């Protein structure tokens, strides 16, 4: 096998007709700003202290639960509350990327940035996510978000240092009017990024100074505390999904997401290392101060995090107080499979057995004959659900990856509002709109 391609195939790197044919309306350059020389010279740090699989090893995703030590800090932390992880790019993209540029040699010479000054941008600033001085191999581990997708008037900018005749045509389409699709399919939709893009066009030879223009902040990600203080003393849980996706790297099928896919090598030895973190400063996702008030948890898949945080805190208290006067405690679950991804099967039995969780609803979306998601478990205890919010003060939470599984859960309050309290469809979206301007509608949807 050598690899043969055939005339009518379209890719990255090739366009076929009508845009491989078209006069191409290009954005304007951007004006270069940044001067580099190479120069040869309230966070926390906690350690991992136990790591476990919640998902069997046949899970189509892969959830661990990762807790850290943090006595040795003064950080604290309630149930539901964020905090954030700075996570680094992989050792392997790193040395990838630096090798491309021609720079692997250079990975520990100091990075020291000036503005140009025959410079054309009005209010050029040094970018605030580069610290002066530090190590390049440091930056592009650390500072940079290599994975980020280039925009279109990046991929304009690197038009200028291609020097191969086809490869300069191909980028000047993509970043065109006329490219919009080519640019949606091939660079967008793939999770394209810039290591991939110098290796689809090896004749691009930009300098450090352009990327430094356009990578963005590599951010931390956040994650929800899925413990109590109460619970575990000097420790704090937190709930992930590796995420593993499907990227245009030609030796690679998928990439995982960057701070999942390096906590779960650290951790590949738990299963100390540390990491650092450092906590949100306005959290709402919270119980409610008064304990007698019920509450609706709805938790598809890992957004049952903070309600585990949850249950082990009212947990501790009723302990404490035995024949006080506690809410109803009331938790929607949803997973694929009762044998696969079912997280926390045990201890919600535990906290149903000691009467901590009321009610408990599961739904399984893609077992055989019932409920196959949240809302649907929902609209089934309609009574119940519209009594313990319109009649007794109730707070209803809803957490988890999707932005759909938020709206039908919000649809579905609108339908049980409706039909049992016989009121219009609309007098029933103003209910919850209400609800969430009372604080006692929360939402935590992480993507």
């Amino acid at each position: 096998s050598n690899v043969v391609i055939e005339d009518f195939e379209s890719s990255l790197t090739r366009s076929v007709p009508p845009l491989s044919q078209a006069s191409l309306n290009i954005p304007g350059l951007p004006p270069e700003y940044l001067q580099v020389h190479l120069q040869e010279s309230p966070v926390f740090q906690v350690p991992i202290s136990k790591a476990v699989q919640l998902t069997t090893n046949d899970a189509i995703k892969t959830t661990l639960l990762v807790e850290l030590d943090i006595s040795n800090t003064d950080f604290s932390y309630q149930p539901g509350d964020a905090f954030s992880v700075i996570c680094p790019n992989s050792d392997s993209e790193v040395q990838s990327l630096l090798q491309r540029l021609q720079l692997e040699d250079k990975r520990e010479h100091c990075v020291l940035l000036k503005i140009k000054a025959d410079t054309k941008k009005k209010g050029a600033t040094l970018p605030q996510h580069i610290p002066a001085g530090c190590s390049l191999q440091f930056i592009f581990t650390w500072c940079l978000e290599i994975r980020a997708i280039p925009k279109k008037a990046f991929l304009r900018a690197l038009v200028d240092y291609t020097s191969d005749s086809a490869e300069k045509r191909r980028l000047q389409e993509l970043c065109s009017k006329q490219g919009a699709a080519d640019y949606s399919r091939f660079v967008r939709d793939a999770c394209a990024c810039l290591l991939d893009l110098l290796l689809a066009f090896p004749s691009c030879q930009p300098p450090l100074s352009l990327l430094l223009e356009h990578l963005p902040k590599l951010q931390p990600r956040p994650y929800s505390c899925a413990s109590s203080s109460l619970f575990h003393p000097g420790k704090l849980h937190f709930v992930f999904n590796i995420v593993e996706f499907l990227s245009t790297a030609t030796t690679e099928v998928l990439r995982k997401g960057v701070c999942t896919g390096w906590l779960a090598l650290l951790v590949a030895s738990v299963l100390a290392p540390k990491i650092s973190i450092f906590p949100r400063t306005t959290n709402s996702f919270h119980l409610p101060d008064d304990p007698s008030i019920p509450i609706i948890m709805v938790g598809p898949g890992t957004g049952i995090a903070p309600f585990i945080g949850f249950l082990q805190h009212r947990e501790k208290l009723q302990e404490q107080h035995p024949d006080g006067n506690f809410g109803a405690m009331w938790l929607f679950f949803g997973c694929r499979h009762k044998d696969r991804d079912y997280l926390f099967r045990k201890e919600l039995r535990h906290f149903l057995k000691h009467g901590i969780l009321t009610h408990l609803k599961v739904s399984f979306s893609r077992d055989a004959p019932p409920a196959k998601y949240v809302q649907d478990n929902i609209q089934l205890h309609g009574q119940q659900v519209a009594r313990i919010l319109l009649q007794e003060n109730g707070h209803i939470y809803v957490c988890g990856d999707a932005k759909n599984m938020a709206k039908d859960v919000h649809d579905a309050l609108v339908q049980i509002i409706s039909k049992e309290v016989g009121v219009e469809k609309l007098e029933a979206m103003k209910t919850l709109a209400t609800l969430k301007e009372e604080k006692r509608y929360l939402q935590d949807i992480w993507s």
